[PDB]
C-alpha cells in the first residue's frame, strides 16, 4: 500500500483541525446547561443525545490526517472513561486547549520536548495540589450522600449501594441487575472477579455498556493456549443442546478458534465470550483453580495430559450469571459447594502461614478475598419496566462514580476543581524559557471545562474565570442555579480519581501530538 | 508489461527526493530528544513513536521513481539493524547526506565512479578510525555496564545478561522469553541454533520482533527439498491432531508446499514455519542428524529411500521452543537424550582426533560446540503482565546490543563516534580530485548524525560539530543534558559495530545511486 | 516604477540562458568556416553575414532577465572590439564557457569570491604566457606581412601600412579615405588626434564603422561648457550659410544643448558633432589652443570674457576632414599655418626645457608630438567605385590591427594561442579548492574557441584539441586546410593584444555574473 | 564464474580471441577504408557499416569520462593488437593486458546487429493494434 507523507508544520495543523472537530461536537454537552447533538442512524430517526461520549464514538472524520489527530485524543479519552466512569466528556476539552497553545508555542519555534516536559510538570504539580484539595469519602454517610448525589438526588440509590458496600466493603465486588418486582433487593452471592476483559468485542450484547452478559452458561476452563476451534468441536455441541451460552477462559484464545466463536456467536448460535485467565505464570494455574472449585467445574489441561476434545458437561462450570467488561471479567454466584469453596479458602489462608514473601502473600491474600468475599447483588425495584430499567442505570453510574469517591475522596465540580488547582500553580516554573510557556499552557488550560460550562450556560466565561480564582478552597461556580458559593455544599462535586485521569490522560496526548514532527497514511 | 525509463540526471533527482522523504521522517526521532511521527492505522487511533524503524517501515511514495530511490536505502538500511540491532535511524541520515551531496558532485560533472572509489576508501579509512577509537567490552563487568545502560538504566536488566553470558558465553545462545512469577530465572538446557531463518515471512506472529515463535512443536526432519505438499499430508494430519505446531527443517522448500503452508498456517490450521538447513553438501546432511540426535526424531533422507509419506509422529523431533529470525532458527529444549546427545558429541569429538585437515576440524568444532553448548534461557519476572512483557522487551534489545559490544567494543554514540573518525581523516586524499571530492563527502556526511541529533534538541549544530571536533579521543556532547565531556563516561555510547554497519551500508547504498545512470519502472 | 526582482540561482539560470542564446548565435561565424546568420530587416530582404560583431548588436531578448545577460556580455565584448579591432566575436564564447562552468561550481555549493579570484589568477596567468608567446613585430617587412594577411593576402593593402608607418611612425596617426580613381596615394598633413569621442550617437552617418565624418567643417572651439544653445544660435546661423559641417570641441555639452543638437543634424539642418576637450585643468585649456592653432580657429573662452553669442565665423577653426569614434577624434589637414603652427610647436617644445619635472615635461611631449608628427592619409585607388570602396573596408581593418600587431605582437590564430598558454598553466594552483576549480575552468574555457571552430569545420574538437596541446609554441591547426603545421607560418594569426583583451574582458564579466546573488527588472 | 568462464572457452577454442573493449571492431574497420561497392548508395552503406563499428570502443570510452572521439582515432592509428585498457587508462596491446573477447562474441554480435538494422533501414511499412 503506497503510503502519503505529511512533515512539521503540515502534518500538525491537520491534526489540529481533526481534534477541534472532534472537540467543539463534543464540547456542547458540558454541564447542566450542556446543549443538544444528533447522531445520524441508517435505520429511522436520528438519535439525541447530550452524552458526550456517544458522540465522540461516532465522530470520524474523512482527512486521512483529521482522522488521525481525532482519532488518538477519542482513544485515550475513552481511558479516562474506563478509569473513572464519567468524564470523556472532559478530557477531551483539557487536551484540545493545550493542543492549541502548544501547537501555537510550537510553532513559533519553541521545543517541542520542553514544552511537553513542562506541561508534565504543570500535570504532576496539579495532581498533587488535586489531592491536598480533594476531601476524603469513607464513612457509609458520605457515600450515601455521594451515591444520592450521582443518581440525580434519588436517595434510595445512596441508601442502596451504601448498604450493598457495608456489606462486601470498601472495596467489595459489588454487581447490580435488573430487579423482580416494586422493591430494591440486596444479596450476597459466591462470586469473583479478575482483572481479564472479553478477547474481543463482537461478543458484546449490551451496546450501551460496552459489557458481555451471559446467563446460567457453562464456563469451559483450559490451561494452554486454543488455537483450533478443532479441540473445541466437542464441547461446542454439548453447550449447543440445552441452549446455554459458554465462556471460554483459556490462557488465551487466538486466530483460528477467536474468529471462529467471534462468528458464530454472532449469528445467535450458541452464544460463547472468551477472557483469559487471569495473571501470570504460576499464581495463574492456582486461580483457574479457584474458578473450576467456584464453578464447581474442572480445569482441563495438557499437563495433566486432559484434553478439550475429552471433555463433558461436568467438566464446565456453572453460575447464574457473569458480566465481561472491557478489561474485566465478574463471576456472580457461582454453583460451587461452599465446602469446596471454604476449604479452597483454608488451604490458601493456610498458605498464607506458609508466605514466605510479602509479595506472596498479598498475592494469595487477594485470591481468598475475592472468593470467600463473593460479589454483593443489587437488583432494583421499580414497577413498570420503563423506570426500572432506568432506575438500574442510575444506579450503575453512581456505583461507579462513588467507587472513585471512596478511593481518592471528591473535589468540586463544574469543572472548578481543575481551576483552584491552577490558580494555586501560578509560579510554577520550569529548567528554561519554553518549559514555562508549558506550564502556562497547561495552567490556562484547566480552565477550559469551566470556561465552556460556563458559555453553554450564556454567560462570560472570562467573567466567572476571575471570579472563581478569586476564592479559595471549594468555591466555584454552580451552573445550574448560576450562584457562586461551596460547590461541595450545593451538590456539584467530582470524585478526585476523574478529574485526574481526565487531566493526566489530556496532558499526555497533548504532549505527544505537541511532539510530533511526521505522520504517515494511506492513499484514499 | 509496457514500462517508463527515466534517465540520468532527470533520472537521479526522482530517487534523491524519495530519499530525502525517508530521511527527513526518520531523522526526526534521533536522539535523547527526538519527535514523535504519527503512523496512521485503518482501524481506530494511529500509533504515536519515536523508533526510527517502524516508521521507516511505514514510508513508500506514490511517485515510482522516487519510490526507488527511498526503498533501495531503506533496503540496506534494515540490514544495519539485522547485523547489529539498531542504527537503521543512524545509516539513514547517512545515505541521504551522501546522496545528497554525491549527486550535486555528479550533476557537476564529476566522475560517479571516481567519487564512489574515493569514498569507499573514506569509509574503509573510517572503520579502520573507528577500530582504534573501539574500546572493548569483554571481562563480565563491562558486559554489566553496558547491559545496563541498553536497558535504560535498569540494572536488573544488565546483571541478568553478564550471567546469563557468563553461563554460556560471550559467544553463548542466549534467548529470552516470558516469567513464571515476579523473579528472574535462567536455565540452560539442551539446544541449538543456526545459519538460516523462516522460507517465508506470513510465518510470523510476532509481527513487532518480525519472528516466529512456536512451543511445543513437532519437528519434521527429512534429507531433501520438498516443493509438493502431496509428500506432506500423511504427516501434517499427525500434525494437526494432537493441536501442535511443526517446524521443517528440510534441504529447502519451493513453490507448491511452500504456498501451500504459508497460507494453511496463515488461517489456524495448524500452525507450521519453515526454514533451510544448515551449511550445504555433506556437512549439511550431517548436522541433520545433530538435530535428530538433539530433538529425538528421525532424519527422512530420500538416500535411505525413506518417504515423507511414510512418516508417523514417532519419527519427529520435539523440543519445548523455537524462534525462527530474518536469518535465525534456534530449537530451545530438545526432548533428545543426554545420552544421545553426548554420544553424538562423543563422535564429533573424535572425529575432531582423526581430522585431517584444519577446514573439517574447524567445521567440527563449530558442531560440537552447538550441541554441548546447550541454549541459555532468560525467563524475565516482574510482575503484573503489562510490567513483564515491557521488562521482557528491553531485555532482547539489551541482549542484541551487548552481543555487538562483546563482539567490538563500544564507541561513543551521540554520533560523535562518526565526527571524531571523519575527523581524523582529513588528510586522506585519493588518485584524482573527483575521488577527492568523494572523500570530502564522506567525511562530511559522518557529522550528519551528530548534527541531525543537535538540532532535535534545538541547538545550532554547526557550534557543536565545530566543538565536539576540537576534543579528542571519545570527547563529545551529552545531547540529553546539553554537556559536554567523555561520551563514554556520561554513557551514552553505541557498539562498535552498529556504528561500523550504519556507515558502510549507507555508502554502499548512496554508492550504486550516484554510479546510477538509469531507471526502469512499470507505468501508472 | 514597479520593479521585479529574481534572486539567487533562479536568477542566474535566466542569465546565464541569456547569454546562450547571443553565444550559440554568435560562435557560428568564428573561424573560416563559420556559417551564415540571416538578420531580418523591417524594409526588404534580410542581411546575411558571417560578422560575429554584426550579429551581437541585434540580439536583444524578451524575457527582461535573460536579456540582461546577453547585454551585460555584449557590452564587455564590444570593448574587447575598441581596444583592438577584433575578438568580439572570440570573447564572447571564452565568457560562455566560464560562466557555465563557473554557475555549476556555485550551485554545486562552492563559493562564488573564491571561484572569481582563481579564475582571474588564471587570466592574469594567461596573459604573461602570452606575451612570452608573442612573437616581435617592430621592423617593416613585417609590418607588410601583417598588413597584407589581414587584408586577405592583398600585398598592396600591406605595402600601404607600412608606408603610412613608416611616415608618421609606429605610433604615428594614419587615416584611410575613399580614393580620387586608379592607383594608390599617401600624404601627411598638419593635424592632431586626442583621447575624445563622440558625446553622443546620431551624429553617426557612417553605421558600418560607427564613427562621424564631416568634410570641409567649421570647428567652434569653447573653453566652457554649453548648456544653452541660447549662446550658439548666432554662430550656428553662420554655419547654417555656405551650405557646410561643424565640429563643435567645448569642455562638455549637456542636456538642451546637446539634445537639441542630436534631434537637428539629423533633420539635416546643418551637421553638427560634438566632443568634450581632451585632458582635464590647465593642460586641457592649453590643447584647446593646440587645436585652434592647428585648424586656425580661435578658443572661445569666457575666462579672456568672450562670450559665443559674439561668434562669427573667423572664430571658427577650419580643416578639411575630421573622423569621431566611440572614443576617439582625429582632425585632417587643418589650414592652419604652418608658421602659427611650428612656432606653437616651439613653444611646447622650450617648455620642455623649463619642465621642472619628469611628468610635465611628458605631458608637453605628448601634444608637440601630436601637433608636429601631423597625420599619415592614405587614399585607396582601384578602378570603378565598387572595387574601391572594398579595398578601403579591408584597408581600414588591416591598419587597425598592425597597429595592434606592433603594440604587442602577433601569436598564433584559431584559437591555438589561447589553448597553448592555458596548456602552459595546469599546475597554476590558488588558495583553496574552490578557487581552484576556478582556475581550471578558466583553463578549461581558453579550448572554447579553438573548439568552436574546429566545430564549424565538421571536424572533433576534443581530438584536435587534444593533438594541438601535445606540442609547443606555435604549433596549431589549420581550420581553413585543416593541415597542422607551425600557426603563424601558414597565416592564420592573431594580435597578441586582441587574444589578451577578449580574455580580459571576458574574465571580468564572466567574474561578475559568477559573483551575482540578485536582480531587479521592470515589470512587464 | 565458472559456468561463464566455460562458454567464453568454448568460443575461444572454436574461433580464437581478440582484443577487447570493442577495440577489434575498430582495427577491423580501419583495414577496410577503400572498402567500396557498386554504387555511391552501397559506399555509404559501407562507411555507415565501419563507423558503426566504433560504437564500442566510443562508448566504453566515454563511460570512463574521457574523449570517445581521441581514443577512437588514436586506436585506429596503430596496428595489430594495439588498443586501449578501459580498465588503466593505458595503452598496449590489449590481448597482452588480458583484456580480450571470444573471436566469436564479437562475430556474432556484428553479423547479427548488421542483419537487424538493415531489415529495419529497409522498412517501409507497420501494423500494429489500437491501443
Amino acid at each position: 500500500a503506497a503510503k502519503d507523507v505529511k512533515f512539521g508544520n503540515d502534518a500538525r495543523v491537520k491534526m489540529l483541525r481533526g481534534v477541534n472537530v472532534l472537540a467543539d461536537a463534543v464540547k456542547v454537552t458540558l454541564g447542566p446547561k450542556g446543549r443538544n447533538v444528533v447522531l445520524d442512524k441508517s435505520f429511522g430517526a436520528p438519535t439525541i443525545t447530550k452524552d458526550g461520549v456517544s458522540v465522540a464514538r461516532e465522530i470520524e472524520l474523512e482527512d486521512k490526517f483529521e482522522n488521525m489527530g481525532a482519532q488518538m485524543v477519542k482513544e485515550v479519552a475513552s481511558k479516562a472513561n474506563d478509569a473513572a466512569g464519567d468524564g470523556t466528556t472532559t478530557a477531551t476539552v483539557l487536551a484540545q486547549a493545550i493542543i492549541t497553545e502548544g501547537l501555537k508555542a510550537v510553532a513559533a519555534g519553541m521545543n517541542p520536548m520542553d514544552l511537553k516536559r513542562g506541561i508534565d510538570k504543570a500535570v504532576t504539580a496539579a495532581v498533587e495540589e488535586l489531592k491536598a484539595l480533594s476531601v476524603p469519602c469513607s464513612d457509609s454517610k458520605a457515600i450515601a450522600q455521594v451515591g444520592t448525589i450521582s443518581a440525580n438526588s434519588d436517595e434510595t440509590v445512596g441508601k442502596l449501594i451504601a448498604e450493598a458496600m457495608d456489606k462486601v466493603g470498601k472495596e467489595g465486588v459489588i454487581t447490580v441487575e435488573d430487579g423482580t418486582g416494586l422493591q430494591d433487593e440486596l444479596d450476597v452471592v459466591e462470586g469473583m472477579q479478575f482483572d481479564r476483559g472479553y478477547l474481543s468485542p463482537y461478543f458484546i450484547n449490551k451496546p450501551e455498556t460496552g459489557a458481555v452478559e451471559l446467563e446460567s452458561p457453562f464456563i469451559l476452563l483450559a490451561d494452554k493456549k486454543i488455537s483450533n476451534i478443532r479441540e473445541m468441536l466437542p464441547v461446542l455441541e454439548a453447550v449447543a443442546k440445552a441452549g446455554k451460552p459458554l465462556l471460554i477462559i483459556a490462557e488465551d484464545v487466538e486466530g483460528e478458534a477467536l474468529a471462529t466463536l467471534v462468528v458464530n456467536t454472532m449469528r445467535g448460535i450458541v452464544k460463547v465470550a472468551a477472557v483469559k485467565a487471569p495473571g501470570f505464570g504460576d499464581r495463574r494455574k492456582a486461580m483457574l483453580q479457584d474458578i473450576a472449585t467456584l464453578t464447581g467445574g474442572t480445569v482441563i489441561s495438557e499437563e495433566i495430559g486432559m484434553e478439550l476434545e475429552k471433555a463433558t458437561l461436568e467438566d464446565l462450570g456453572q453460575a447464574k450469571r457473569v458480566v465481561i467488561n472491557k478489561d474485566t471479567t465478574t463471576i456472580i454466584d457461582g454453583v460451587g459447594e461452599e465446602a469446596a469453596i471454604q476449604g479452597r479458602v483454608a488451604q490458601i489462608r493456610q498458605q498464607i502461614e506458609e508466605a514466605t514473601s510479602d509479595y506472596d502473600r498479598e498475592k494469595l491474600q487477594e485470591r481468598v478475598a475475592k472468593l470467600a468475599g463473593g460479589v454483593a447483588v443489587i437488583k432494583v425495584g421499580a414497577a413498570t419496566e420503563v423506570e426500572m430499567k432506568e432506575k438500574k442505570a442510575r444506579v450503575e453510574d453512581a456505583l461507579h462514580a462513588t467507587r472513585a469517591a471512596v478511593e481518592e475522596g471528591v473535589v468540586a465540580g463544574g469543572g472548578v476543581a481543575l481551576i483552584r488547582v491552577a490558580s494555586k500553580l501560578a509560579d510554577l516554573r520550569g529548567q528554561n524559557k519554553d518549559q514555562n510557556v508549558g506550564i502556562k499552557v497547561a495552567l490556562r488550560a484547566m480552565e477550559a471545562p469551566l470556561r465552556q460550562i460556563v458559555l453553554n450556560c450564556g454567560e462570560e466565561p472570562s467573567v466567572v474565570a476571575n471570579t472563581v480564582k478569586g476564592g479559595d478552597g471549594n468555591y466555584g461556580y454552580n451552573a445550574a442555579t448560576e450562584e457562586y458559593g461551596n460547590m461541595i455544599d450545593m451538590g456539584i462535586l467530582d470524585p478526585t480519581k476523574v478529574t485526574r485521569s481526565a487531566l493526566q490522560y489530556a496532558a499526555s496526548v497533548a504532549g505527544l501530538m505537541i511532539t510530533t514532527e511526521c505522520m504517515v497514511t494511506d492513499l484514499p
